């Protein structure tokens, strides 16, 4: 028992991480292969952030402008591209330590593990969510940039974010593996500000059977919903609305519990109705939104 | 800016578990140097759970009833010994992965990640802290037993706690790596009720800095308190009272944000007085208290 905001292990990300100099900007590389991945805005001056032109600052650019560093060996660059937003660094030797690794793009309300780093150097791991607004709500600092998002399945690590920018509003944005990034961003030094920070449904959900699991029972009641009736209140509420979809996701949970998706939907509507009137559940005083089905169903389970 | 329920990163750690099976009970086992730790309920059957006689246990076992796997690995016993609640399989292979350690015992209220294991496998990293009670909440399952807590200085891993249990409440006891319990708490099934978790008072005051540097401002008011007065409310609300060192302790937190402690110290006063009002702190709608000031620092300036 217990349920704890857990992230991955970091090993396997930590082994990838290297640090990338281009000009006075110092961030961070994901090595992988002989590849090193990181934000093209690696290569802009103070004057270059307002409006780069990066394929113009490009140009300028050599291999050996790029000063990449894993651990403190240096590693030669023999080649570099721009997919989108990141550079892409070709090395001349392969990672070593590179995991069994897939480049995936996700979907609004799932989650990964963040593993923060500084000049190449992990300094912590966190577990966070992709916003229903595409911000992220990380711990990064100046430095941060081309930190990763992860998740794993067994051996196989999914790269999903890497880590760009904060947004004026201290949010922070960024990329798929791919340079994509996430909502409608750019990596420009300008006036972005981001939607509606809706609370993910689901993942609520989620969390109250993993309450359940854990003994904290309290907000169940004798109530059962629909999916408009229960998607009436949570659009009053800025909550996403719920899809047959979800309801299905959740099926795992409904079953070891016994409580089905509809009643579980009535006892947030309730929740989000009246409070929790100075309550707590799992240790917190709000609804939890950042842990997947799969997530609680992996805790409770103990997922290796 | 953001500020996150940070983790250490676990590679450091994931190099040193392994499997331990003994009869028919697997756990974790803790590799370092020719040294694996693991909790000496390891050599208990269903009927010694309730009383048993480790002493008397451990002599019915020799060095290859205990099956140590690293990966999928078999490592040769080479000679075993009780300390306390842990059991040292001496092995005849020093782990190549063992990195710079210490072992040390922490104080209530000190924070430390743990890295969740099951048949050696690590399944997730998460942070907690050591209760006033001596009981940590933690997100364990069977099979758990054996994982490890722990810091780390750059380099050096501090380990500082071994998870053995889970008491009938659902929280959870284990031992430093002497195999000294934290708490009253003895490795046998039974009635083992903790003791008042009070709220840990310095680490709050310190999240209250890193919400001010992160602009969750609103808490601030126009007053301030003496360490007495303080502590009179503390009392009322189950808090740990403040001493003079936790005021030194959170003296580089009130030189960066200007606000004198004790003027901090107020504001908690009126959070504990007239709650949050359906409010939030980086957010959080409760008072978080699983952060050192030394964490705070540490995430607000990106030691790696
Ligand atoms: C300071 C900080 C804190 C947390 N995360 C990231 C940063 N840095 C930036 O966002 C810098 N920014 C400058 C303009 C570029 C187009 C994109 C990068
Ligand atoms: C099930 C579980 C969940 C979370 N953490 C740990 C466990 N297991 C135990 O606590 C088992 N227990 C049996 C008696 C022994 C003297 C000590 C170990």
């Amino acid at each position: 028992s217990g349920f704890r905001k857990m992230a991955f292990p970091s090993g396997k990300v930590e082994g990838c991480m290297v640090q990338v100099t281009c000009g006075t900007t110092t961030l961070n590389g994901l090595w992988l292969d002989d590849v090193v991945y990181c934000p093209r805005h690696v290569i802009c001056t103070s004057e270059d952030m307002l409006n780069p032109n990066y394929e113009d600052l490009l140009i300028r650019k050599s291999n050996h402008n790029f000063l990449v560093q894993a651990g403190n060996v240096q590693l030669r660059v023999i080649g570099h591209s721009m997919q989108n937003c990141v550079l892409k660094l070709k090395v001349d030797t392969a990672n070593p330590k590179t995991p069994k690794y897939k480049f995936v793009r996700i979907q609004p309300g799932q989650t990964f593990s963040v593993l923060a780093c500084y000049n190449g150097s992990p300094s912590g791991v966190y577990q966070c969510a992709m916003r229903p607004n595409f911000t992220i709500k990380g711990s990064f600092l100046n430095g941060s940039c081309g930190s990763v998002g992860f998740n794993i399945d067994y051996d196989c690590v999914s790269f999903c974010y890497m880590h760009h920018m904060e947004l004026p509003t201290g949010v922070h944005a960024g990329t798929d593996l791919e340079g994509n990034f996430y909502g409608p961003f750019v990596d420009r030094q300008t006036a972005q500000a981001a939607g509606t920070d809706t609370t993910i449904t689901v993942n609520v959900l989620a969390w109250l059977y993993a309450a359940v699991i854990n003994g904290d029972r309290w907000f169940l009641n004798r109530f059962t919903t629909t999916l408009n009736d229960f998607n009436l209140v949570a659009m009053k509420y800025n909550y996403e609305p719920l899809t047959q979809d979800h309801v299905d996701i959740l099926g795992p949970l409904s079953a070891q519990t016994g409580i089905a998706v509809l009643d579980m939907c009535a006892s947030l509507k309730e929740l989000l109705q009246n409070g929790m009137n100075g309550r707590t559940i799992l240790g917190s005083a709000l609804l939890e939104d950042e842990f997947t089905p799969f997530d609680v169903v992996r805790q409770c389970s103990g997922v290796t």
